[PDB]
RNA sequence: UAG
RNA sequence: UAG
């Protein structure tokens, strides 16, 4: 449970924010739909080993910051 | 009980802290709604492994600050 | 016992210093109670993964400082 | 025996630190009183896992300094 | 599921984000291809031990930042 | 047996450094006297959880310096 | 999985970054071929306990930057 | 045998490092004497969990340096 | 697999990486042979607890860096 | 076998760098002489707790620098 | 195999760098001579718990720099 | 002010 | 001042 975060703000409607699958099999698991300006914070996890970000967003990680997107 | 915690000031009435299940399954389990100034400290932990923020909020945690400005 | 904990002192009588439960449930098991000048220095347990402040408060954690308001 | 611990300075008479117990229940267990210029070095503990201060005192922790304030 | 990640943003549709197998392989075992502005976070895991970078992105890791240009 | 640590240099004589018990109880277990000058390095320990200064006394932790004054 | 790791852009083609087996015996276990600008970020495995570079390339580490040259 | 230590070098002839007892009990167990000049390295052990410096003495430990007089 | 390494990058032909044995006995495990350009990134390990540079070469370790000469 | 270590560099000949005993008893158990411009590194160990150097030295550790005199 | 390590580059001809005996007993295990302009990269390991260094070379470690006199 |  |  104390594994690294990602930090995402929605820069436009409809955001999203996709867990990829961990283990031999890359596949999405679950698609979190973002509205402007909402926040997620997200973890790696034993089910998410990647995240894609699709949008505009600003994106904080403990390597810096990045802006996604549209 | 060590795991990385975010703190939440709400800007706004009715903001809400939402924790998103761990595991294979991603849902809402819990919603906490802060009234403007309230503050949340929130961990990380077995039954939450993401957290959404609605609402104007700002929002400190290991890795920068940030406003929420949703909804 | 060597969780992270933060210091909150009250900037006026009345402040409320929650302890949400840790599990699958979440719901108040306590409420700390600070008239103003009075600090309270407090862990995340194995009782209390999240921690509310309620009423006008000065905040420290390791990720800065901040006010809560009325 | 290596969890955190705090700084208390008394800058009065009668200052009550105050050892809060771990676990479900939340009551005092001990109050430890010090007179003006005193200070304990207390550690969070099995027993102890939230520390409330009465009284005017200088308090140092990992997070920084602050003064708490008496009636 | 605490390992190192990096940060990938593609800079042109088309950016390929190549995970190469752990073990005594070394093969190809997922590409996640990325439109231009899109971003991918990605772990170090059982099944990674090496990311390749196709197409113009720039990527941040613990160790600094680069743009891939092939 | 790598536990904190504090440092107490005495600024007068009779300075009482008092360490007091671990565990549900809180009660004296030992007080170090210290004549002007001398200087005690203690941990703490199993048997000490909290340390007591009395007397006037430069003390140096982990989070800054202090003196105690009698 | 959490091994450190060594970020490698080619200056041109042809760069070769190979792998030398961990264990008593050191040999090639497997040499990837990069054209120019592309990126491999590399870890320390099982496997490989040392990673040789053949031609021009921009080296990033944990200990600073390097150029190799063909 | 990784435990901190402290530093002291002898500022007159005569100065005493006193180990006290881990444990239950607090006495002394081992006094080493230092001539002007001379310079002790002692860590914290299974046998000491405080130490007293008794003369005058420049002592460092990881929380800054200090002066014993006597 | 997460012990330190060593970056050493050939300033002439012939510079020779050399692996000493760890262990009751030290000899000789393999000498990598470096030519101008070079680099060689390379571990700590159950085999190798020394490594001995010979000819012109740059060096980056943890603590700093170093060429050698031939 | 990564306890913190001392750098003694002898500024005089019949330098005496002493290692002390870990345990209930303290006694000396080895004594190593230097000549002038001779450098020892030396870690604390499952024998030695406690380091006594005699004679002209310059000494470096985690703490900072310091020299004996003889 | 990840204890601290030392870097030795001989200054002059016929440097020696000394592995003395971890344990009880403490004597030469292995003496690797360096010649000008040779680098050693040495670590602290089961077999070595203090090491000697003989004639002119510059050192480096965590602790800072150093250069061994003959 | 004990060792 | 031994290895
Ligand atoms: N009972 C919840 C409390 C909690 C912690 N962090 C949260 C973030 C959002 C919502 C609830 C929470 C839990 O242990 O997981
Ligand atoms: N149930 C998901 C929640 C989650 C965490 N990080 C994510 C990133 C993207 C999408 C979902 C998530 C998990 O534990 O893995
Ligand atoms: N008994 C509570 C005490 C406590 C710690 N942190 C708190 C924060 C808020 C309220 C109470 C607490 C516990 O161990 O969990
Ligand atoms: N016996 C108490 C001593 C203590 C440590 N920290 C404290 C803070 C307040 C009051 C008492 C204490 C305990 O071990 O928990
Ligand atoms: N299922 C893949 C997801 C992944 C993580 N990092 C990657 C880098 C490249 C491609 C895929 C990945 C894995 O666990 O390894
Ligand atoms: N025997 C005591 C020694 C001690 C360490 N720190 C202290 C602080 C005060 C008084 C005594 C001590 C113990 O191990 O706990
Ligand atoms: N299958 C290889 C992949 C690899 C990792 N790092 C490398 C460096 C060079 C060549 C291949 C690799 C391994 O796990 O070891
Ligand atoms: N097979 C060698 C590879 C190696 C690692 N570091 C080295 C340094 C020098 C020479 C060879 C090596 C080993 O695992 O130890
Ligand atoms: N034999 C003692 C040596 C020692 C270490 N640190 C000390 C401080 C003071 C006196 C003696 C010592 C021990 O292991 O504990
Ligand atoms: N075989 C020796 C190699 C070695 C490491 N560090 C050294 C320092 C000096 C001499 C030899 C060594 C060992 O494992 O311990
Ligand atoms: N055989 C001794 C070698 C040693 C290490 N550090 C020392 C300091 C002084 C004297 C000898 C030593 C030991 O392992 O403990």
């Amino acid at each position: 449970t104390n594994s690294d975060f990602v930090v995402i703000k929605a820069l436009e409607d409809g955001v999203n924010v996709i867990g990829l699958t961990r283990g031999a099999d890359t596949r999405f698991h679950h698609s979190e739909k973002l509205d402007k300006g909402e926040v997620l914070i997200a973890q790696f996890t034993e089910h998410t080993s990647a995240i894609k970000v699709r949008g505009k967003a600003y994106i904080q990680t403990r390597h810096g910051v990045i802006e996604s997107e549209g």
